């Protein structure tokens, strides 16, 4: 699995802070959209893109605070996120796009999805953002942790001060061993704790025991829409996963209105880290019948 990032920076402004994409292949189709979630970047997307490339324009931006954006003084909320990547979307002027989301990427993902229905083709996600009604739906063996790093003490000694998300979280979310040199590529945007707001942020922003409420709203809320929505999708799932499990990925796969569900095999919440060649030939494999 490829741990170089061959990819020229490109940069537009956006709300006066300048934010990073990935920008690759041709400008005569519909282009595909990658968003990440947290604590990666567009690194996340590096061995996928090449499967699609050859035949769409790839573009994964680096959501604000993160990766090779701008890191303004903000408090890095959902909305935060939302208004930015609202305004990058407008800022590159795309008109219909084909979205590939994960994690906190998939609830912007599916939160424009479902304010600009006519314009998404199409929707490539896994490990993605539901709610999760009580602490008893949240992974077993993550409730401890997050539940610490719900709290602002607690939470953002282990954040903030000692990188837990990076140093911990993050690896134990690939199956297979990260390597260091991997490692650094997530490592770079916060080198200095002053920088982590985002990634403390966040797990306070899941949808859990109902709060925040305005979050678990908004996810409700775009949940309905991907129920009731005929756009394609394609749902990438692994055992024993994280967010989604198998059991409800093969739940979705029959609920959700025309929806393909793929294994790629043992994976945790980073499936792209486990199973990029699988999930970048199937979206490529997708895109052709779409
Ligand atoms: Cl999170």
């Amino acid at each position: 699995i490829g741990t170089g990032f061959p990819f020229d920076p490109h940069y537009v402004e956006v709300l006066g802070e300048r934010m990073h994409y990935v920008d690759v292949g041709p400008r005569d189709g519909t282009p595909v959209l990658f968003l990440h979630g947290n604590p990666t970047s567009s690194y996340v997307w590096r061995n996928i893109i090449p499967h699609v490339a050859p035949t769409h324009r790839c573009i994964a931006p680096d959501l604000i605070g993160m990766g090779k954006s701008d890191k303004p003084d903000l408090g890095y909320f959902f909305d935060d996120h939302v208004r930015f990547m609202d305004a990058f979307i407008e800022a590159l002027g795309l008109e219909e796009v084909v979205l590939v989301i994960h994690d906190w990427g998939s609830a912007l993902g599916f939160h424009w999805a479902k304010r600009n229905p006519e314009r998404v083709k199409g929707i490539a996600f896994m490990e993605f953002i539901r709610p999760i009604p009580t602490w008893d739906e949240w992974p077993e063996f993550a409730r401890e942790t997050f539940q610490a790093f719900r709290t602002t003490d607690v939470g953002r000694k282990l954040i903030i001060d000692q990188n837990v998300f990076i140093e911990g979280t993050l690896p134990m979310g690939v199956v297979r061993p990260l390597t260091e040199v991997e490692m650094d590529h997530y490592r770079e945007p916060f080198l200095n704790p002053v920088d982590r707001e985002p990634l403390w942020r966040f797990p306070n922003e899941l949808p859990i025991a109902g709060e925040p409420a305005n979050i678990v709203a908004l996810v409700e809320e775009y949940m309905d829409w991907l129920h009731q929505s005929p756009v394609p999708k394609l749902l990438f799932w692994g055992t024993p996963g994280v967010l989604i499990p198998p059991a409800e990925a093969a739940r979705l796969a029959k609920s959700l209105p025309n929806c393909k569900a793929v294994d790629i095999g043992p994976g945790l919440n980073l499936l792209q880290e486990d199973n990029p060649d699988l999930i970048g030939s199937e979206i490529a494999r997708w895109l052709s019948t779409l």
